[PDB]
């Protein structure tokens, strides 16, 4: 699909910029080449992303409120801030939100390690637990989540930074980390109705369908 491939071809630029154009230097990079060809991207378009100059383009971070009160975070790559920021503000104010003045970071970016409920040896990990290594591991706070088998988990929140040292204590208390990534994270979070719902799916939609548009983040519950 000519949307994905747009937004994939943002991807490819933001990793270009953050590690370099050759993916045996630059995993992420590596990781979003291997998504660009499982959805059959052209090479030529590939090419085009890989090539484009580490220096075109602003990457942007605009905070806005949506329906019943949601915080949104837009995360965006474009050739004009100002057109951009425009461009959000207006598709925000069309859909009832509005764009937030200022410094609101409502949202901070933090570290996220996903781990399984058994231990090395194979035995059970309960909550108290958890808790109890994630102080020993600097983490921030703890998560019980599920994937899409389902199967319960352990999200371990982390400052930003400290992604790297996390992961690895957590593993020598003898924790099976399944995966690392980076989140933005917000400070609370609301809860909507079915008619706000309805509504703020479509902000967020108008707002993922905008050309420089990575991702939309928000706080609903």
């Amino acid at each position: 699909r000519s949307r994905i491939f747009s937004k994939l071809t943002l991807s490819i630029r933001l990793a270009v910029k953050e590690g370099g154009p050759n993916p045996e230097n630059n995993s992420s990079l590596a990781n979003i080449l291997e998504l660009c060809r499982s959805k059959n991207m052209p090479k030529s378009t590939i090419e085009s992303a890989l090539k484009t100059e580490k220096n075109k383009g602003i990457y942007l971070l605009y905070e806005g409120r949506g329906p019943g009160g949601s915080s949104l975070l837009i995360e965006a790559l474009s050739n004009s801030g100002p057109k951009c920021h425009l461009d959000i503000k207006y598709i925000l104010n069309k859909n009832g939100g509005m764009m937030a003045e200022g410094a609101r970071h409502f949202f901070d970016k933090k570290g996220v390690v996903v781990v399984g409920v058994e231990d090395r040896e194979k035995k059970a990990v309960n909550l108290e637990r958890a808790l109890e290594l994630a102080i020993e591991a600097g983490a921030e706070d703890v998560k019980e989540a599920e994937d899409e088998e389902e199967k319960n988990l352990f999200k371990f929140i982390c400052d930003a930074s400290s992604l790297h040292q996390v992961r690895k204590k957590l593993d020598s208390l003898g924790l099976c980390p399944v995966s690392c990534s980076m989140e933005f994270i917000p400070h609370s979070k609301v809860q909507l109705a079915e008619p706000e719902l309805e509504q703020a799916a479509h902000l967020i939609q108008a707002l993922n369908n905008y050309e420089d548009v990575i991702h939309v983040y928000d706080n609903i519950e």
